[PDB]
RNA sequence: AAGGGGACCAGCCUAAACCGUCCGGCUUGUCCGGGCGGGGUCGUGGGGCCCUCGGACCGAAUCCCCAGCCUAGCCGAAG
């Protein structure tokens, strides 16, 4: 069963990552303890949009600076 | 059971894509979800979206009126 981790988890996987666990594990431990969520299409979308939105504001800072290399350094 | 002969005869509405709107969530949006509206409905496959061209008739199973019908009656020949 595919779930998306909400946290780093000892020898399972890393936050945001999509892993495969026994339905029991997911339903009766992972999900109830907030540690993960079903890899539904609908919240697979969302994880993708977060990966997307983080990657925007990061490469957008690696540009706000690189541009400030141009004001100084000259 | 098909098929043949008959009775009757009638076909429609959606879900999804996509577009819009309100509402809610927290893991802030190019987000996810729920309501509503638009769109769409099919087997020669149909639809959506994007180009090109083209730009009145049909019509209810709903509603309204009416004929007709029912719920009392009445006239009715000649010892
Ligand atoms: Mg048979
Ligand atoms: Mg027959
Ligand atoms: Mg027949
Ligand atoms: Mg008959
Ligand atoms: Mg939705
Ligand atoms: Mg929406
Ligand atoms: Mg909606
Ligand atoms: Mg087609
Ligand atoms: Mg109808
Ligand atoms: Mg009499
Ligand atoms: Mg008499």
């Amino acid at each position: 069963m595919k779930v998306i981790l909400l946290e780093p988890l000892e020898n399972l996987g890393d936050v945001g990552q999509v892993v495969d666990v026994k339905p029991g594990y997911a339903r009766n431990y992972l999900l109830p303890r907030g540690l993960a969520v079903l890899a539904t299409e609908s919240n697979l979308k969302a994880l993708e949009a977060r990966i997307r939105a983080q990657a925007k504001r990061l490469a957008e800072r690696k540009a706000e600076a690189e541009r400030l290399k141009e004001i100084l350094e000259n």
